[PDB]
């Protein structure tokens, strides 16, 4: 597009590159995503257009959609970094606990807002949570995820990650719920306290068996229905559930209560965003600022 000085490339999305740009109309700085090519479908457009009205402090704002002859451009507010890089920088340290539960609390607000309008994200992961220098964190690629996608390669042939994918999706359910995003957020929570990914699978069945080694192989008592799932196999090994105080040391007890409720197998039993926001863990939630290099 012509009203946009492209300043810097700042990434490979699942759908396209992202540039930092200046809007030469308004003088604003912007993240410009440039998606696909021919010929982009009606339904993608109609869906994505109306994301312009899904606004909240913790969703990154979608400023405009441009469809031109024949790519899609999405232009977003600009945030200076993502969670994965901040975790890598905080490696010897760990993000402080106050800042962990601040971020978790904000994401959990952003999620409750989306789920009250029945939109799922469904591909939540550290690199599409975006942070600023004032201490906010925001959900990016909301609704894109399942307007186009999710491919197992991106447009760069990059493998998309499995690490945060809920088990009902791995077991081949078509009609999953907002509980999907709660599973993912819980994996990310554990990765912040431990500084290590919780379930770093490198295929679907590896991913799936890594969950089983830690939470036990699921059955009909803990999850009614499991046994009927498309990709369930009688022949799955049966591991026993691990004691939860070694999975996420040294979270305190309120942190492990919350985590395990976000990681229940049965997606009807795991906790909602709304309900999570009432959990005792957030009794003393602060608002830390990351101070940050930029
Ligand atoms: C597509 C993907 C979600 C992977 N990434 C990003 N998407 C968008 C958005 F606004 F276009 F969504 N804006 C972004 C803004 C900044 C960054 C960014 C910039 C510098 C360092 C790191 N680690 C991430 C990544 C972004």
């Amino acid at each position: 597009m012509e009203n946009f000085q492209k300043v810097e490339k700042i990434g490979e999305g699942t759908y396209g590159v992202v540039y930092k740009a200046r809007n030469k109309l308004t003088g604003e700085v912007v993240a410009l995503k440039k998606i696909r090519t021919e010929g982009v479908p009606s339904t993608a457009i109609r869906e994505i257009s109306l994301l312009k009205e899904l606004n909240h402090p913790n969703i990154v704002k979608l400023l405009d959609v441009i469809h031109t002859e024949n790519k899609l451009y999405l232009v977003f507010e600009f945030l200076h970094q993502d969670l994965k890089k901040f975790m890598d920088a905080s490696a010897l340290t760990g993000i402080p606990l106050p800042l962990i539960k601040s971020y978790l609390f904000q994401l959990l607000q952003g999620l409750a807002f989306c789920h009250s309008h029945r939109v799922l994200h469904r591909d939540l992961k550290p690199q599409n949570l975006l942070i600023n220098t004032e201490g906010a964190i925001k959900l990016a690629d909301f609704g894109l995820a399942r307007a186009f996608g999710v491919p197992v390669r991106t447009y760069t042939h990059e493998v998309v990650t499995l690490w945060y994918r809920a088990p009902e999706i791995l077991l081949g359910c078509k009609y999953y719920s907002t509980a999907v995003d709660i599973w993912s957020l819980g994996c990310i929570f554990a990765e912040m306290v431990t500084r290590r990914a919780l379930f770093p699978g490198d295929s679907e069945i590896d991913q799936l068996f890594r969950i089983f080694r830690t939470l036990g192989t699921p059955d009909e008592v803990v999850w009614p229905g499991v046994t009927s799932m498309p990709d369930y196999k009688p022949s799955f090994p049966k591991w026993a559930r691990q004691d939860f105080s070694k999975v996420v040391p040294p979270l305190d007890e309120d942190g492990r209560s919350l985590l395990s409720q976000m990681l229940h197998y049965d997606p009807n039993k795991r906790i909602s965003a709304k309900a999570a926001l009432a959990h005792p863990f957030f009794q003393d939630v602060t608002k830390p600022v990351p101070h940050l290099r930029l």
